[PDB]
């Protein structure tokens, strides 16, 4: 049955089970996996806030990532997070100015918040 040989995306060569495609349906087998770096998985929380991506992004966008659960956190592969971001976003140039909109606007509303409760404190206590 060829289904069952899955051929590597990295050496090229089949393989029937490897950690990669079992837990993450990367083909992609044990001799190339690469825990370390490209095969790095990482938190849910993290690849949402640093690549900016919606719980639908993951789950609804076709192929839906799979991710592990970790004891309690879901770890996506960083590499697929990111194929993802560029994916939704349309380029690293939209994420980049996406991420600093968000900074920006981040920065200007605890800057006004901050400000407003030490007006607050002032008017207060004068
Ligand atoms: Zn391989």
């Amino acid at each position: 049955m060829e289904f069952d040989y899955v051929i590597c995306e990295e050496c090229g060569k089949e393989f029937m089970d490897s950690y990669l495609m079992n837990h993450f349906d990367l083909p992609t087998c044990d001799n190339c996996r690469d825990a370390d770096d490209k095969h790095k998985l990482i938190t849910k929380t993290e690849a949402k806030q640093e690549y900016l991506l919606k719980d639908c992004d993951l789950e609804k966008r076709e192929p839906p990532l799979k991710f592990i659960v970790k004891k309690d956190m879901k770890l996506y592969l960083k590499l697929q997070i990111v194929k993802r971001s560029l994916e939704v976003w349309g380029s690293q140039e939209a994420l980049e100015e996406a991420k600093e909109v968000r900074q920006e606007n981040r920065e200007k509303m605890k800057q006004k918040k901050f400000d407003k409760k030490v007006k607050e404190l002032r008017r207060a206590v004068r």
